[PDB]
C-alpha cells in the first residue's frame, strides 16, 4: 500500500528539526517513520546503525553511488551522506509514510526521482523571530547564518505545503493536519476500506 | 483571493447533511458557506430568502435557465431547483470556501464546468449501519426501507468518481476529517503563498 | 440492536440542565436523543410538540394513567408530566441512547420498571458555589434562597443511589465526563459485538 | 482504598503493547501503574527485579502455587508466569489503577480469582491492516507470516470473554478509547462516594 | 462572589462580533455572561426582556442619562442605546464574567470608573487580510479601511492582544485569558475555600 | 525579546515535579526551560555540569553569596544550594520562560529579588488524596508519615502568598491549566507588542 514520502526543509530556526521529532512520538512505526540517511562519518557516542543512520565505509558507499544507488548524496567536510533510494522504496513498499528532512538541493533532486513525494516547508513568523532563534543562546557568525536562512528560505516556492510556525502546537498540528489529509485521498482510501466499500455495493 | 469549491456527495444515512451543518457553525462567513440553492416552491414556516433559498418565481427561474444561469437544475415533483453558478463564482472570488452539496449526477457536471472543484464523499461504516440509519426513527414498511437502500447503494457505485473519501464511523471524529481536508487545502502553496505575501516579502529583504 | 437509557438527576444549580443541552448538540439523533415527555400544561411561545414535549390533553393524560402508559408520571401545580414507556422503548430499540432528566423520585420508579437504565447524578463542587449559583439573578429574598437551598440538600441524598456521579466544578471538564460515561458504555463488549458484527467476521 | 486491575489482551499487531505504553506516559504513579509477574527465567541484560519482574527460584515458585497465592500462572517452554494475587492486592489497596497485559489464557485465570477485574480486547481494524502490522520491517518468509497470522486469529476468539472491546484503526483514537474507559470506571459511584467524602459531608450538612 | 469585566475591542473586521458569540455558546450563564444593553426601541418578533435588551420608554432612557447611569450610549437612527453601570455591576456581584464590546473611546472611559476591568483588543492577522474582510465602491471601502486603522492605534491602551489569524486559534486564546484569570489567588482562595480549609487543619 | 520567570511551589504530593516534567515535553528550548542551580556537592554518576546542576567549588559559592550573586540559595545537610541572578537573567534574556521548583522559603526570596516573576502553587485536591499520595507504595512507618504529612501542611500555609493556584485534582486537567497559565502570560501587550512587531507596523502605515 504504497505510502506517501515527505520532503521536509526549512532555514535553520523554524523548528523543522523539532517538529518531526514531535510527530514521531504521537505516530506507531507501521503509520510514520523517518528517512535514514546512509553515511561514511564515525557513529557518535549514543549513536546506533539503523536508527540514526546507516554507517557504512567510504567504499561501500562509493560503489553505490556508482550504480545509482542514492536518490540524493552529497560530501560534508570529510564525509558523505546519502539517501538510499531502495531505502525509502521498500519502507514506502509496506504503507508506512517517510519524513525525509533535507536541504533545496537535496529536496531537487528527489523531487526529480520521485515524482508522487510530496514536499512541506516551514517558515519563521517573522524576522525578528528567526533572528531570535537563530542567536540561539559574534555577531560576525549570526549575520552569516541569518544569510544561509535567507538563502534557504528562496526557494520556498517550490514546495507543496508551507507552514508557519509562529506558536509550535498550531505548528505541530498543521504537520499532522497535512499528514492526516492525504491519508484521506480516495486511491488511499479506496485500498484501506476495500473490505467495507464490497459489503456496501454489493447485495 | 480565490477560494475552493467543495462538492460534497453521500447516500442517505451517513450524515452528509449534519456534518455540513456542523463545519459551518464552527467557522467565520469569511471563511467558509455553504451554497444555497435556488427555488420556485414556497418558503415554508421559519424559512427565509437568502438563508435556505433564494426563492424566485417560476418565470424567472426559467429566465436563467434559457442563460445557461444555471451551474445544475432539476424539476422536482412540482418546483425548479438550482444551483446558480454566479452566486458560487462571486464568492469564491471574495476568497471563501464553498460547500455544495449535491448528488453524484450533479457532482459530474460540476465537476465539468469547475474542473478546479475538490470533492469528497461520505460513506456509513457497515451495512447494518447504513440500514440502521436509514430506518430513521423506525416506523416504515419493510417496502419503503427496501427502497431507500437502494437508492442509496446505487448513490453510493460512484465513490470513485470523488477526490476524498470519509468513513463516518464516529460523528466527531468525521468531522475532524472534514475540517482536516478544508485545513490541508488552506496550507496549499498557491494559497499560503497569497495569505503571507507580507511576511515572506520581509523575509527575503 | 439496543440502547442505553441514562437518568440524569441533579439539584437545582448544578448543571444538570446545561449539561444535558450541551451534549446533545455534538450528537447526531442517531446516536443520542434526549427523552420527550407528555405534559397537559399548554405549549409556551417557541416550543413545539414531538420536541420539547408531548400535549395532551387532561383526559388524555388519565386515559393513560389508567392504562399504565406511564413509566413514571406526576401533577406538578396544576399539570401532569410523564414518561411515556412506550415511547422510550422504541427509540431504544433503535440504537439510540436516551437521556431522561428527572428527580430522585422518577429515577427510583424508572430505575425499577428498567434495570438495564444507566443513571448518572451531578453534583455542585462546594456549598458556596451551589447557594451561589442558586441565588443566581441575585434577586430573590433571603427567604426564597433558604427553601431552595433546602429542596437541593434534600435531592443531594439520594446521589448513592446512582450509578456514577459527576462533580461540575468547571463546565467543560464536567461536559467531558458526561462524554466519557457515554463513550464508555458504548465500548462494551455487547455493543462493540454488534456493531462490528462484519469485522469480527472476516477477523475470524 | 481500592483500584481497579485491568486485564488487557489482544492478538499480536493491534497494539497492545504501544497503547498502554502510551497510556502510562500520561498517567501519575498514584494514578495507573502496570502489573509486575513473578517468573522462574533467568533476568536478561537491563532487566531488573521488581520492575520488570518478580525473579523467584523454581522452588519458590511452586511453594506459591501451592498455597493458592496466585492469580493465575502458566509454564511457558521451561519457565513458570504469574500474577501473585498479593502482589496486585497491595498496589490496588493503595488505590492506584493496574494494567496487566496477557494472553486470553491467563486472562481466564485471573478472571477467575478475580472476577472484580475488567478486561479490554484490542482488535485490528481489518485482515489487511493485521496483516500489514504483522508482516512487520517486511522481511519474513511467506511460510512464518501464515504462522503468525494463525495465531491471531487463534488469540481473537475468545473477544467476546471480555469486557470491553476496542478497535484500533487509528492509534490516536483508540489510545483515547482506552483513556475514556479508565476515566469512566473512575466515575463510578463506589470510586466517587470514596474520593469526595469530604465534599459530600460538607453538602448534606 | 466577585466576577471580572472584560472590554473588548477591535476593528471592523478581526471577529470580535464572532469571537464573543462563539465564546458564550460554550459558557454557562453562572459563568460567562454578556453585557444587556437598554433601547428605546419596539422588541421585534421572539425578542425578550432581561435577555435580548432592557426595553425601556423614551423618557425612562433620558432620566437615566441625566442622572450618569450610563457607562456609554448612543442615539442610533431613531432610538437610544446603552449599557448601565449599574446592571453590569449587579451582575459582576454574582461572580459572573462580563464581557462588553465597545470602541476605543468607551473603553477608556470604562477603564477609568469601575474596578476590576481587564481589555482585550483583537487585531487582523494582515492588511490584506483586513482589507479582505472588510471587502461596495471603492470609496467606500477606503473610508472603513481608515476607520478600522484609527481604532487599531489605540491597540497598545488595552491589557492582552489577540491576533485573529485562524478562527479557532483565536476563539482559544480568548477562551484562555478567561480561563487564566479565573487561576488568579484571589479567585482560586474564594472557589476552594472549604477545600483550603480541610487541607490546613 | 524578556521572558517570564515562573516559581513553582507545593507540598509533597500535588504532582509539582510531575507537572513542570510534561510541561517541557511539549515545549520547544527557545521557549520554555528549567532552571540549573548552582550547588557545591560532589556530581553522582552520571549528571553533567550545565545540565543537572552547576557544580562549583565552596569558596566560589561563597564568592557569590557576598556579591549578592544569588537569588536565593540555602545550606542543605552540607552542601550549598543557589539559583544564580545572571544564569536565570542570561536565559529570560533571550526570550525564553524559565520554570523555577522551589520550596516557599526561596519562593520568598526570589519573590524579592524579581518582583516581576510570577509565582504559581499547587495544591493537592483534598486530604484524604495529599495523605493517599504521600503514603506512595504504601510501605512507611505510620510514624514516617505523619511527619511528611505536617511538613506538607506547613508548605501548604504560604498558598496565599503565590500569584495562581492550581488544584491538581485530575492530572491532565491540571496540566492544561499550568499551559493555560504560560499562554495567557504570553498574549499578554507587553509581550505580544514585541512578538508581533512587524505586523502591527504594517497594519498600521
Ligand atoms: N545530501 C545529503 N546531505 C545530508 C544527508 N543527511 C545529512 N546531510 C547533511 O550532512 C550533515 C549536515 O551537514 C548531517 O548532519 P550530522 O553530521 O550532524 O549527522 C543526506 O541524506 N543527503
Ligand atoms: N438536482 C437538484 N436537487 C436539489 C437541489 N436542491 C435541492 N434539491 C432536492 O430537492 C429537495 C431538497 O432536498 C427539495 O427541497 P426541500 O426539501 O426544501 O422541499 C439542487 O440544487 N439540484
Ligand atoms: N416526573 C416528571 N416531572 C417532570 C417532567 N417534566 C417536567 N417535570 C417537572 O416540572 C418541571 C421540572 O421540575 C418542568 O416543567 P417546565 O420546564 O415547563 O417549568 C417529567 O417528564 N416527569
Ligand atoms: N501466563 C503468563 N505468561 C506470561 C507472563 N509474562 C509473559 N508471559 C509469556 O512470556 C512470553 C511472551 O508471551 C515471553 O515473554 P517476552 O519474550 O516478551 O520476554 C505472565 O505474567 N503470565
Amino acid at each position: 500500500a504504497q505510502g506517501t514520502l515527505y520532503i521536509v526543509s526549512a532555514p535553520s530556526g523554524a523548528g523543522k528539526s523539532s517538529l518531526i521529532q514531535a510527530l514521531l512520538k504521537t505516530q506507531p512505526l507501521y503509520d510514520t517513520q523517518v528517512s535514514v540517511s546512509h553515511t561514511t562519518r564515525q557513529p557518535r557516542p549514543g549513536e546506533v546503525h539503523g536508527e540514526h543512520y546507516f554507517f557504512v565505509n567510504h567504499d561501500e558507499f562509493k560503489e553505490m553511488i556508482s550504480r545509482d544507488a542514492f536518490l540524493e548524496h552529497a560530501e560534508v567536510f570529510g564525509n558523505y551522506y546519502g539517501t538510499s533510494r531502495e531505502a525509502i522504496e521498500q519502507v514506502l513498499a509496506t504503507g508506512v509514510d517517510v519524513f525525509l528532512d533535507i536541504d533545496w538541493q537535496g529536496a531537487q533532486q528527489i523531487r526529480q526521482k520521485m515524482p508522487h513525494a510530496r514536499s512541506i516547508f516551514i517558515l519563521p513568523p517573522s524576522k525578528i523571530e528567526l533572528d531570535r532563534r537563530l542567536r540561539g543562546r559574534s555577531e560576525e557568525v549570526i549575520a552569516k547564518r541569518m544569510a544561509q536562512a535567507v538563502a534557504e528560505m528562496s526557494h520556498y516556492a517550490e514546495y507543496d505545503y508551507l507552514i508557519v510556525n509562529d506558536d509550535f502546537d498550531t505548528a505541530l498540528t498543521d504537520l499532522k493536519t497535512i499528514i492526516r489529509a492525504e491519508r484521506l485521498r480516495m486511491s488511499r482510501q479506496k485500498q484501506r476500506h476495500d473490505a467495507l466499500i464490497s459489503k456496501l455495493l454489493a447485495d
